[PDB]
């Protein structure tokens, strides 16, 4: 909508206080004017037709139970867009400023997030299994770097080239979670995941077998649930990723970490140069190889890191 650009307040899932860009024009929006196209945030009101009507309040105060979710979503796209502009000087996630959409309170009790193809859509959770889940910045994340992967190498969502396309939404959402740098760690989803629980999350990159997920190129799912295990065998790239950046010994074989900047800007040319849809493993091993080589040199310790870590979860 056409308006002035304003500044609201509120606070998100966990009850924090943050600033929101908000537009007015007789209500306040959920539109933030200061980045590219614009972050446009939307109420589903529990229906599944989307994206539902652009978020109006009445005063640009949002500290209502239900503003909740919608403050995350508009926040925590804005930090995932600045992480992409300023870390890697990508606007937005076609790369040309496209506006950011997300619909809060999609369905009822739904226990998921998403990126439909056009935006983002987010649960509130059935209060069992997870809270709103745009009150995790790692999940906002995740599900940005999916529009991001699909205007890039496109991995296919199904088998190996899609369970590379779920790590690599875990390790950019991690990236941006320690961006933000508030209560980061190497999990996935722990902010809004099962409030009964302390502790826990729903994966883990530092150790996916945690949870069940294969950390070894041998233990990999092969039968057909979940796309052929997307989110199950991207556990073996996940740790792969851990490895490159906090270095370790796995099954034997001893990582020196690297550190989670050239980690990131040897994942982000791997995607944006390399892959393809139809990458598998070890196809991105070597779009691993060839970017960390470009960036740092075929005789660097960069280099050789990667390598270590492929070998580490048995992927040649
Ligand atoms: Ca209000
Ligand atoms: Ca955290
Ligand atoms: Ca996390
Ligand atoms: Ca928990």
């Amino acid at each position: 909508i056409t308006g002035t650009s304003t500044v609201g307040v509120g606070r998100g899932v966990l009850g924090d206080q943050k600033n929101i860009n908000t537009t007015y024009s007789t209500y306040y929006y959920l539109q933030d004017n200061t980045r590219g196209n614009g972050i446009f945030t939307y109420d589903a009101k529990y229906r599944t037709t989307l994206p539902g009507s652009l978020w109006a309040d009445a005063d640009n105060q949002f500290f209502a139970s239900y503003d909740a979710p919608a403050v995350d979503a508009h926040y925590y796209a804005g930090v995932t867009y600045d992480y992409y502009k300023n870390v890697h000087n990508r606007l937005s996630y076609d790369g040309n400023n496209a506006a950011i959409r997300s619909s809060v309170h999609y369905s009822q009790g739904y226990n998921n997030a998403f990126w439909n193809g056009s935006q983002m859509v987010y649960g509130d959770g059935d209060g069992q299994t997870f809270i709103p889940l745009s009150g995790g910045i790692d999940v906002v994340a995740h599900e940005l770097t999916h529009a991001v992967t699909d205007y890039t190498a496109g991995l296919i969502y199904q088998n190996e080239s899609g369970a590379i396309n779920e790590a690599i939404s875990d390790i950019f959402g991690t990236l941006v979670e320690f961006y933000a740098n508030k209560n980061p760690d190497w999990e996935i989803g722990e902010d809004v995941y099962t409030p009964g629980i302390s502790g826990d999350s729903l994966r883990s990159m530092s150790d996916p077998a945690k949870y069940g997920d294969p950390d070894h190129y041998s233990k990999r799912y092969t039968g057909t649930q979940d796309n052929g295990g997307v989110h199950i065998n991207s556990g073996i790239i996940n740790k792969a990723a851990y490895l490159i950046s906090q270095g370790g010994t796995h099954y034997g074989v001893s990582v020196v970490g690297i550190g989670r900047d050239k980690l990131g800007k040897i994942f982000y040319r791997a995607l944006t140069q390399y892959l393809t849809p139809t990458s598998n493993f070890s196809q991105l091993r070597a779009a691993a190889v060839q970017s960390a080589t470009d960036l740092y040199g075929s005789t660097s310790q960069e280099v050789a890191s990667v390598k270590q870590a492929f070998d580490a979860v048995g992927v040649k």
